[PDB]
């Protein structure tokens, strides 16, 4: 009866209630993930055909920033699980992603990530019949209490070609140590896993065509991007709307003001009116790049280099926006929210600690290098796993 | 048969070539404005039923945006033309505009403006079948080789009455004073005038529906300020388009620098990513506010004080997003062109002045004052002459 | 032997050793005040005649600065309890707070906060030979674990006239509640108070010449503005120090940087660049502040109203920088020492989080504001307890 | 009877009174170079044993920002003479530079430049006897109207020395082309120079010790950067007085500000207050590199490398907070001083385009990525021409 954007901003009015004391105590959002789990909002990605509910991924990413409106490590993992179903999807061949994405509708499959190119330290060894990874990963965002992961490892042959894999997570050998111990995102379990002897069959390799391949293939990395765009956005607004309530509610005029009311105060409505600037070019930015990343995956595996180029340059663009000015409006709030407002009780910070710590995977000043070089000399960007 | 952007280009073209000498000499660009007659362009807001080309408003502005990277001068006497006609079509009777049009279509008038409600230095008496405008003016932008001109007058009843009217350009008793000196828009005309017992006619009277009337008649400063703001990003855009071609063509590389082309200077990169990042945010913003005016325009009189209220947000919210980031482009990319691009005869810093110049005549503080107040109390802004 | 400078750099490092899992656990810092009485520094600011070290202001507060880099709640405490000293000094008479500086020197008497202007729920009775103070307090910095407290109350005739007494922290009928919770400033006490019928003798009163009398007496809010002026200057400092190991020792190059070490990042040599810029533009206009209060302390009661107000310019002039430069800096150093730092053992955001809680007490923008009114108008600014 | 700075600020209010119509005019400031001639400041530096005045470089440094407030041509062209009587001081030997300083003090000869390192278009030729510079120049700050020039010639004997000397502006075979056609500073004479077979003697080498030799003698490009930084300062402070006694005397309030006079508007004294604050943190950090810049000089030959360094990067550190906030100021003032500040005949912009043209001679970025070498790495800088 409710749209999947409707059934989001249901949860995550419930979310909101524990979001404060969740952030404190961090660890993993059991009672959240079970909640995502019978809300259906883990088919969101996954077409009808499957099982799933068939969302265009501008659709998906509305619902990853609706979600980090009110709680951005739920907003994280739940982004990741849709990004780890595009994994499979444009990775690997249809005898083994369309089973995955029938089973994952069905009973409801989290999915977690594993993946971490700039982490070597897991190794693959052919025996043959199958193969092993074996070693330690870091920064497994959201292993924890889930079904599937997505893992890598090196094959050490020619200077070492990474593989990837998708394999249960409870599979033997896998221990996930769940560390994770950050200033921001602190429910993502984004901690630390070792790897003994963990078989993985053929038909768990993402080889065909696998990563960085056709134009299709390479939509990977960017839709990975404009998931973190999304986040940051959603966390930009929801401290905006927090901020809002406060100052109506709570916040007192300065006694040297010239009005009554903190609503009139010239200065507080000159901040509101940068907020908006901000907030509102931001808002097109990340919703031109959603809806090109809706025309490029139409294409299928007929996108052009080209088309998937200028995707990337507007999801970068939008990046940067967010990002910055995104960090921005969750630092001046405090100016319009006032000396009360920084009551632990109320963790208004956590929206800026948040943003600040996952803004710092992928350095502003590269992205702001690549835009350049777009600009300046009419080059399109290099596929990535960032970028 | 070329489209209206299509000659619009064409135009531009031609008027880059003399731009940099006529921003020196200043005075009136005669040869550039009788250019504009014999093109039709004139003629590009008035409906196919009056002889014109029919134009949506975007499409107007979209040729405001490109005539302002080449000569914001011309973008503005063009901008205020049709702006003189939206006045006299939101303000008058259709017995009034329809004839109007019709003569401004058939015989390529050019329409100045002479509407300025913060000088209230004329006054209109009455005599009975006729009225009298008598006092001095300023900023007469575009009065200057005009066939009809839109001036004000206050009536000195119950504490001043604004009264409009549309009257030829040379009915005796003007004067225009061609005294207009300033550090930017040095081809706009925006002289002084005088007015000596002019006689105005009630048919030439702008009084039904008349000024800040309706939702609809109220659309006509937000018009203004769209003019203003599509001059904003295509001096924006100019300024760097002019300072990509002096980077790749004329400027050195530092000798401190790590590479032989400042083509990849890190420190260039950068600065020409961040003007993307800025020109795409106040691109889409305005984009934005040109598709609703549009839209509200399309409903007539029949349009709600609610739409036009969200039209004038949208449209503040691009205005100092261009202003503002605009402004910032045609300043810091002289750290991109090099200490060689200060060359009088290249005059690159034309556009931060033709920008500082325009972005003055209203506050930007008080434009975010108005924002802030929709932004933190979903107050609509009141209409006047400027919102 | 050593000097008050050395004693505190010696004691910096201690608290260094404990200071981030101080952060985490809040709460009162009592073996580090303890270490500061055993140290002699609580009788810093006290002249040897008394018994202390006869430190000039610029002295005392270059401690409160030193503590800031390392701990800026044991800064807040230490900063606080010289300006308590400073309260007794300037508003009461020789009889009264020559015997307060004898026994605080002599006993290492910690002096702690209770005097809040805006807060006016206690109250003050008369009962004939004596008074007392009933109601609540807030922002009751450094109340804990002390052994005197300056306390204020209104007195209901006319309106509402503030009164100042010190008094033992321990007297019947006071009640701390160490409820202090907050994002920042996490081990200052800062919490509620209770007073029930607290006795308050005629003694006790600091009345002659009181508050807000003498242009000396007016140097008590200016003393409080400049200890949280090298109370934020120092958190800069310490976060720019820790932020320079993390990035020499920790952090990893970029996969997309020329450079082999971050060491020659450009982009990370340029944000350290600008780092220096306003670090040494603070260092200046807090060291400059600093002289001045030397210079008008020196005067005595002979102080005038103008350089008085020289003073207080020059005071927030420099509180504007360090506030608003200051909170730049430690947000700024993430880009510099990279993902891995935000790890919630190293605690590296609370340099961010106890400066942004610190600089919001007195709004910035109203700072700027009288400046403004110095600068344009060359009015000095109004004494008050801000200002 | 009148001190040196006395007589610079006599003399400033005079060039006050054409400024505005001297930098439309451009060319030589013949009048305004006489009345230096005539004031006895081109003597200023040149100690009182040769027959000059025996200000210390601070004082020198203070007249050159005293004219940079009016007049920053003039201020260039000043400060460029002491830079030149400082090259023949530290690069060549007393037999040399004594008689040329009383030959200076004696007959009020004005020094210009021709020294471009960066411009190796000029070659010597040894002809036993004597030298000949034989080629082309640019950028010859103030040659024309000069007495005297310091003029470079790159010698081909492995790779390429540079070679400096001193000689009359009169010599046969110099041609001083006046070509200087600029946005800014446009009354400097930088225009191109011809050298056709110009007799060089040995005694007029600047060869013992020569440039970049010890760090004394390398304590001329940091007077040079010193002498850019001052101007820059006074660039500033002139464009803020303009803008303060304009809005004080012609600026209208905003219709919809809720004052009746402007200096009472809270947006205005809002960035007065952001200029004071700039403005003030400018002036303490050049002040303190002119007093490092003048116990430096009195080491003499003993000055040490590390000494040399530490005002190198004090210099560095004022001249990016002079220009990037000097630059801020000259842009943001006329939101304070309005639309009608903008007339031609005021040429308010001329502080701008003055310290836009100046500022672009040595690019920021690589400023900041020096500092930040210093601040991260402790690294000194590297003497060079610009460094």
């Amino acid at each position: 009866l409710l749209s999947p954007l409707q059934t989001a901003r249901q949860l995550a009015a419930e979310f909101a209630l524990t979001a404060v004391e969740r952030d404190e105590r961090g660890g993993t959002p059991k009672a959240e993930r079970d909640a995502l789990r019978d809300s259906g909002l883990l088919a969101l990605s996954i077409p009808t055909r499957y099982g799933g509910l068939g969302a265009r991924w501008s659709e998906t990413l509305q619902v990853v920033r609706e979600f980090a409106k009110v709680d951005s490590s739920i907003a994280h993992v739940f982004g990741f699980h849709h990004l780890m179903l595009a994994t499979v999807r444009l990775f690997s061949r249809p005898e083994q992603w369309q089973p995955w994405f029938e089973q994952t509708a069905r009973q409801n499959w989290f999915w977690g990530n594993a993946l971490n190119p700039l982490d070597t330290r897991t190794v693959v060894k052919d025996l043959g019949g199958w193969r092993e990874f074996s070693g330690k990963k870091s920064f497994c965002s959201g292993a924890s209490d889930s079904q599937m992961l997505i893992a890598s490892a090196v094959d050490e042959s020619n200077g070492g070609k990474l593989l990837i894999a998708a394999i249960p997570s409870g599979r033997s050998g896998i221990t996930l140590h769940n560390d994770w111990n950050n200033i921001g995102q602190r429910q993502t379990d984004s901690g630390s896993a070792t790897f003994e002897r963990v078989r993985v069959e053929e038909s768990e390799l993402l080889l065909d065509p696998g990563p960085l391949s056709t134009p299709f293939a390479c939509l990977r990395p960017l839709i990975a991007q404009l998931t973190f765009t999304h986040m940051f956005l959603g966390i930009a607004e929801g401290a905006f709307e927090e901020a809002r309530q406060y100052t109506l509610s709570e916040t007192r005029v300065w006694h040297k003001s010239s009005v009554r009311e903190v609503r009139e105060d010239p200065y507080v409505l000159a901040h509101y009116g940068e907020f908006w600037v901000a907030l509102e070019g931001i808002r097109l930015l990340v919703e031109r790049a959603a809806a090109l990343l809706d025309e490029a995956w139409a294409k299928g595996p007929n996108l052009s280099a080209e088309e998937r180029g200028h995707l990337a340059t507007a999801i970068a663009t939008a990046k940067v926006a967010a990002s910055r000015q995104g960090l921005e409006i969750c630092s001046r709030l405090f100016e319009v929210t006032g000396a009360r407002s920084t009551h632990a009780s109320l963790r208004l910070d956590r929206h800026w600690r948040n943003l600040r710590t996952q803004t710092l995977h992928d350095p502003l000043d590269y992205k702001l290098h690549e835009l350049g070089d777009w600009a300046l000399n009419q080059s399109l960007p290099v596929p990535t796993f960032y970028s």
